[PDB]
């Protein structure tokens, strides 16, 4: 499909077979969910953004389903205001920039 | 253009006469460049993102050519990590998301 940019482009996502909404975020490198008690083994990790570093959980090889479409990759759990789907999963559903 | 994702999707802009790189982020609701000096009266903001908010310069109205497309809109200045285009004025230049 096509999303317009007019409101903040937010999508349901499936993740463990349960359903969130999330921006799909081109200024993501990577995707990072909001806390959520997600099983498995993780690393600590550190990541940036406009007002600094928080800390998070990374996951691998977490499969997830962002508007319909399957992909699987590395998903990163923190203190996030909100569900963020970055560039690692975007490239995998074929997402484009276009103007 | 169409841009894929594997890489940061950073373009040319060019804003008061200087040539900047900067990121086009469906993720940010605002344009915030590096501290930076332009031209007219600027009000005290504040925005927030991961990490926590941050002191900007809001100024209105400001021209910015982004990859040969033109807009006029709000560009808030201060200590970002990177310079950023967001849906402000991404919308204008007719930016969408497709997949
Ligand atoms: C309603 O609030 C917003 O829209 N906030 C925007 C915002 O922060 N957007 C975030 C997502 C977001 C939205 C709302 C609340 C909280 C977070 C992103 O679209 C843009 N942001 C822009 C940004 C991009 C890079 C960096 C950065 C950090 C350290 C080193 C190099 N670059 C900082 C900020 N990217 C990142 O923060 C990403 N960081 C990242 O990819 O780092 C490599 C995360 C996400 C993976 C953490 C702005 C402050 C830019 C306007």
């Amino acid at each position: 499909p096509q999303i317009t940019l007019w409101k903040r482009p937010l999508v349901t996502i499936r993740i463990g077979g349960q359903l969130k909404e999330a921006l799909l975020d081109t200024g993501a490198d990577d995707t990072v969910l909001e806390e959520m008690n997600l099983p498995g083994k993780w690393k600590p990790k550190m990541i940036g953004g406009i007002g600094g570093f928080i800390k998070v959980r990374q996951y691998d090889q977490i499969p997830i389903e962002i508007c319909g479409h399957k992909a699987i990759g590395t998903v990163l759990v923190g203190p996030t205001p909100v569900n963020i789907i970055g560039r690692n999963l975007l490239t995998q559903i074929g997402c484009t920039l276009n103007f």
